[PDB]
C-alpha cells in the first residue's frame, strides 16, 4: 500500500508534551458567564456555526460570538483546546471566553473583536509591498501554530481577518485544525476546494503542516496574478486536472510513484498529458506590477506536488521576496 510520510520539522512536538496538551477529549471547559455578552447582529452562518457581532457589557468592548451547531462533539472540544494552546501567539485569533448559549444549549466561543472584513475583500487590490507585508504576517501565524504541533487545514482568504487601516491581521476559524502526530492518518475532507493540496486530491492521508503551505501558495498565486481562484476546478477531480495543467502530469505521476499511491481510475480519462508551464505564462499587463523574480521563485517553492519538498513556514520567512518588508 502507500509509503508512509513524516513532517520534516516539528515532527515530535506533541510526543514529548504531557497528554493534557493534545488529548482534547480529556479537557475540562472552564465556563464563562453568558450574560456578559449582548448579541448585536448576525455576521454569517457556515456549516458548523453562526457568527455574531456582540458587545461585552462588562467593559463595553466589541467581541465576536461563534455559536456552535449541535452536530459534532469531538470536533467542538478539539477547537477549544487548539484555541487555548495557541492563545497569545502572533496573529492568532484570541479566544476571550467560552459560554453556554441559552437558546441553542451549545458552546459559544467569544473572540476578541476584529474588523468585519476578510482578506478576500482586499487581497485582489493590494500593492506589491502590501502582498509581501501581509503574507509575512500570515507566515508568523503558521510558523507559530506548526511549532505548537498544530496544522490549520483551512487556510483561505475568508479565514484571514484584516484591519487594513491598522495594518493588523488575524488567522481565524480553527474548527478544522488538528494536532500533528507522526504516522497518523488524517481525513482528506478538509480545506476549501480551491485551496486543497494534491495530497488531499489523491487521497493520501499521512499529511502534515505542509498542507497549509500549499493553501498559502494558492493564495499568493491568486494575489500576484490577479486570478481568483488560481486553480479553478469544477469539483475535487477537475481541481487536480487544473493543477496538472500548470505543474504538469510528469511530476504528478512521479509524486504518486514516490508515495506508492493508487490514483482513482476516474482520472485516467480526464488528466491528459501536460507539461509544466513557466510562471511567466500567467503574467500580463494588469498584474505585471505585482510580479518579480523573487515572487515567482517563492511561489514555485510553495506550489509543489511533493508535500515534503515545499518550503516550511520558517523557510518561507527567510525568502528574498520578504527582504523589502520592514522588520
Ligand atoms: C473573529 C472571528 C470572526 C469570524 C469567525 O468565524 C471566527 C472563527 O471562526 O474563529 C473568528
Amino acid at each position: 500500500g502507500p509509503v508512509p510520510s513524516r513532517a520534516r520539522v516539528y515532527t515530535d512536538v506533541n510526543t514529548h508534551r504531557p497528554s493534557e496538551y493534545w488529548d482534547y477529549e480529556s479537557h475540562v471547559v472552564e465556563w464563562g458567564n453568558q450574560d456578559d455578552y449582548q448579541l448585536v447582529r448576525k455576521l454569517g452562518r457556515g456549516k458548523y456555526s453562526e457568527v455574531f457581532e456582540a458587545i461585552n457589557i462588562t467593559n463595553n468592548e466589541k467581541v465576536v460570538v461563534k455559536i456552535l451547531k449541535p452536530v459534532a462533539a469531538a470536533k467542538i472540544k478539539r477547537e477549544i483546546k487548539i484555541l487555548e494552546n495557541l492563545r497569545g501567539g502572533p496573529n492568532i485569533i484570541t479566544l476571550a471566553d467560552i459560554v453556554k448559549d441559552p437558546v441553542s444549549r451549545t458552546p459559544a466561543l467569544v473572540f476578541e473583536h476584529v474588523n468585519n472584513t476578510d482578506f478576500k475583500q482586499l487581497y485582489q487590490t493590494l500593492t506589491d509591498y502590501d502582498i509581501r507585508f501581509y503574507m509575512y504576517e500570515i507566515l508568523k501565524a503558521l510558523d507559530y501554530c506548526h511549532s505548537m504541533g498544530i496544522m490549520h487545514r483551512d487556510v483561505k482568504p475568508h479565514n484571514v481577518m484584516i484591519d487594513h487601516e491598522h495594518r493588523k491581521l488575524r488567522l481565524i476559524d480553527w474548527g478544522l485544525a488538528e494536532f500533528y502526530h507522526p504516522g497518523q492518518e488524517y481525513n482528506v475532507r478538509v480545506a476549501s476546494r480551491y485551496f486543497k493540496g494534491p495530497e488531499l486530491l489523491v487521497d493520501y492521508q499521512m499529511y502534515d503542516y505542509s498542507l497549509d503551505m500549499w493553501s498559502l501558495g494558492c493564495m499568493l498565486a491568486s494575489m500576484i496574478f490577479r486570478k481568483e481562484p488560481f486553480f479553478h476546478g469544477h469539483d475535487n477531480y477537475d481541481q487536480l486536472v487544473r493543477i496538472a495543467k500548470v505543474l504538469g502530469t510528469e511530476d504528478l505521476y512521479d509524486y504518486i510513484d514516490k508515495y506508492n499511491i493508487e490514483l482513482d481510475p476516474r482520472f485516467n480519462d480526464i488528466l491528459g498529458r501536460h507539461s509544466r508551464k513557466r510562471w511567466e505564462r500567467f503574467v500580463h499587463s494588469e498584474n505585471q506590477h505585482l510580479v518579480s523574480p523573487e515572487a515567482l521563485d517563492f511561489l514555485d517553492k510553495l506550489l509543489r506536488y511533493d508535500h515534503q519538498s515545499r518550503l516550511t513556514a520558517r523557510e518561507a520567512m527567510e525568502h528574498p521576496y520578504f527582504y523589502t518588508v520592514v522588520k
